[PDB]
């Protein structure tokens, strides 16, 4: 549950046409868009929703917690449903994939109960998200026709939809599954590795890249996380390319660039691809296939918008259009699209790719660009870091050390990103840095920023101030 | 212990004049200023320091922790000393009050070892701080000539200097002291009320204002803290003006315009007033007597600076000159004065009066203006608040409710202040708001800010985002 009334953007209907709005996809992005449109303009527009899945408004972000038994069950993993959306005024078509769009006639055709259902629209909103990518691996193939990404080989898994996590959790039941291999060391793979380990399985995390969380944290923090997993029994196999998943009728072994591992299950957490084929080429696309949208989430075709993982978003850190597949962006782009499609001019403000991760008590957060990625992208970047206790040394209890990294542009002086890591939750602190980047705050201005002082909470010369003052480049 | 090398503001000596710089006062403001000057420009300048007290670089902020025995005595309540400052290159005179300044001959006269000592300067920096506020109360006077705020009536106490708390602790010895009255319900009085209660004494918190923490939090949260104190036996006597402290040779009773209370000790924690007598009418002063300074901390007399509690500061919440007596500000203004005094053009950026308080496990933070205060200043302000749990309902442990309030200008839409309260540490969250106020971010823009999402840390529709979206005015 997470509802409210009109947003502060909602404004008088005045003299705008009433619009019939078709929404394709109803997970994070679609649900946020639909709720915003109905709770704000309600009766003024006709909202029709289509989703090919048998369930919607699912919290995929909580699958690892469920698999790792960090939560009782799947109950709280849904933030809405067909009934709730309908109670807001929407017409919802479940298990009805939209299969074609006619932009001239302005209709979409979906398969409703095995029959072609044609639906007219004034505004069209794409919230189709993305699909898991299958790398070229011998023995890894998808059973054609499954909108659920089912592999032909038994115990070879993908983890994106609710069914996937349920399917995995089910199989984790039989004692036959003792060893699990997780392919891909991004945040999803890392979370999954912990989950299987927590379930008591022998885990091996494999990736062709030389470390985990690459592109999100700099070397010393990825090393720290890596050490964190190893000290919990997770075997790391970085710098290795998976060549094959073999076995007689089921997964029994995973073969890589330089090794072979006996495993009873393989999870592929390599990446996703935007679902933008319905564009039929009529819409401008980003290089990865994402619908290219402006700050109002509008595509190159007037009246048609795109939100969430199926579209781009403006990145204030890099200051260029980008593609950041996060539930956080899904919600905000959905809200922006909602208002614009309903006649309210609302321009988005871009994002910083802010994110957090928590594995075995090690908490980390980052926003913007790591030093590595900044340099890799042609920024004359530098990093200023500091490690110090959260509170004054005289505090007898509840203290802990924190490591902060602030990446800034040596030239323009603007802050490009920041990372924080500690054994206690200081995630709230990254919000300031997300805002800093958004607003173009420089490392010099940050250094003097009003950071309050209270002995029980922090030090007079807190690590943010110390790091900023210590900028040497 | 918060030392560091050069700041990011330091720059090549180029063709600048080094100079003789005299610093009057060496607590928070003076120490930070002295260190910035000696560490960044060391050799090029001659620094001489005068301080009328027998101890410098004290963390008065921890006296309540000290008194209430939450920490091991004054152990770590000092961030520097005479030896450290001299080793850095400064000449330090302890127990040497500066009794007059000759702005014409540009020289100061101090009492060193009971004899006048003149010192010439090219630059003068006032870090004389503040003194306790002492309204008209019969029986309450500071002994003539004491530079330690010693009351003439036995057991009547002020709490500002190291000796002041050692003195209170000394008095707390004899079991005869059973009841203590704390006059002033701001954060200091509230912290002291808890300290005396932890020491097992009966406490009565008296204030002319109808509530505690007036001007820091809105009635909503001050009620929370009031009930929090009462749940520990502290008696609240708000809406009462103390008229007299009486007794036969010592404190025995405190009288207000509404009641009379039988007490064995009285602590006056009404507030701070700028200590600017040395101005001699030659320097422009703020409405409260503070040295009126610009963004460079420079007074109306060129070459003369004022920092910390004896000077004003720019408030980005009210967008005007103000007086905010905080250690955080003392340190920042000292750094700015240091650089400018040494030839480096450094323009201050103002503050938001950010602050925090933690009593009996109730943690609160605020920055900028409260709705009441904003209105008291003529702002056509509004507030948008939200209360919800920090994390999703499915989180087994570590979850807790948080209440947030965001005050904004209905006209300009800029954020004027924010407050947060919870029984778990969410204090890092106020930093984003402090920055938002500094940058003049609007409520509309804040609602779309990129706030990351991780189930272990927060909710997709977190309370910051929800509060902003809920702006009604
Ligand atoms: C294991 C895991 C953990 C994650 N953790 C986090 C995290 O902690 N924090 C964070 O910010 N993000 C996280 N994410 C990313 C986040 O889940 C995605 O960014 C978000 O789900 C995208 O939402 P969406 O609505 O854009 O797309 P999707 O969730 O991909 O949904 C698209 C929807 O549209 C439907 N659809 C597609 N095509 C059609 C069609 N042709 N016709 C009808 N319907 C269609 C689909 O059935 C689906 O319901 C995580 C992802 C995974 C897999
Ligand atoms: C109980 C208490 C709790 C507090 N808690 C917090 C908190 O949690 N967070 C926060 O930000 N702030 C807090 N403060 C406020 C903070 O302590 C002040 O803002 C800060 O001390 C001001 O520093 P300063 O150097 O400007 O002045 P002061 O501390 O007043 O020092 C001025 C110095 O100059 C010397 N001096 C004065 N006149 C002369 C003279 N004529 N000749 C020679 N020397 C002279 C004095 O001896 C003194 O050492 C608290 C204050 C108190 C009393």
């Amino acid at each position: 549950g997470q509802q409210m009334g009109r947003t502060l953007y909602d404004d008088d209907d005045k003299d705008r046409w009433g619009s019939k709005i078709v929404v394709v996809g109803a997970n994070h992005a679609g649900t946020a868009c639909i709720k915003t449109m109905l709770t704000n303009y309600g009766d003024a527009n006709e909202i029709v929703v289509f989703d090919q899945n048998s369930n919607i408004s699912f919290l995929g972000c909580g699958m690892a917690l469920w698999i790792g038994e960090q939560i009782a069950g799947p109950e709280g993993l849904f933030y809405s449903d067909k009934e709730e959306l309908e109670s807001l005024g929407a017409k919802v078509y479940m298990e009805s994939p939209v299969q074609s769009i006619d932009y001239d006639a302005k209709t979409v055709t979906a398969l409703v109960d095995g029959k072609n259902h044609v639906e007219t629209y004034d505004k069209l909103i794409f919230a189709t998200g993305s699909q898991p990518i299958l790398p070229p691996i011998k023995g890894a193939e998808i059973k054609e026709g499954s909108l659920e990404f089912e592999a032909t080989l038994e115990n070879l898994q993908f983890v994106k939809l609710y069914q996937n996590s349920a399917d995995v959790i089910a199989k984790l039941e039989n004692k036959d599954i003792k060893r699990v291999a997780v392919v891909g060391a991004g945040y999803i793979g890392v979370e999954l590795a912990e989950a299987f380990q927590r379930k008591g399985k022998e885990v091996v995390l494999i990736d062709v890249v030389d470390t985990c969380l690459a592109g999100y944290y700099d070397r010393d923090l990825t090393d720290l996380m890596a050490k964190n997993m190893e000290e919990h029994g997770i075997q790391l196999a970085f710098g290795e390319t998976v060549k094959e998943v073999a076995g007689n009728g089921k997964v029994e072994k995973i073969i890589t660039d330089k090794n072979e591992y006996d495993v009873d299950m393989v999870i592929l957490a390599v990446g996703f691809r935007p679902n933008t084929t319905l564009g039929n080429g009529k819409i401008d696309l980003f290089r990865n296939g994402a619908f290219l949208v402006n700050k109002r989430q509008e595509t190159s075709i007037p009246g048609v918008y795109a939100i969430g993982d199926c579209a781009t978003i403006y990145d204030n850190a890099t200051r260029d259009t980008n593609y950041i597949a996060l539930a956080s962006n899904a919600v905000r782009t959905g809200i922006v699209a909602a208002h614009n499609a309903c006649g309210t001019d609302l321009e988005g403000i871009g994002v910083q790719g802010s994110n957090g991760i928590s594995i075995y008590g090690l908490h980390m957060v980052s926003t913007g660009l790591t030093l590595e990625k900044a340099k890799r992208l042609g920024f004359d970047a530098a990093v200023t870091e500091y490690t110090d206790n959260q509170k004054p040394e005289f505090i007898e209890h509840g203290n802990f050390p924190v490591t902060i990294k602030i990446v800034y542009d040596k030239d323009s002086r603007r802050i490009l990103g920041a990372q924080m890591a500690a054994r206690e939750d200081v995630s709230m602190g990254i919000h300031m840095f997300s805002l800093a980047i958004q607003e173009g705050v420089t490392i010099e201005k940050l250094a003097l920023t009003d950071i309050f002082f209270l002995p029980h909470f922090n030090k007079p010369y807190n690590y943010i101030t110390m790091a900023a003052l210590g900028a040497k480049d």
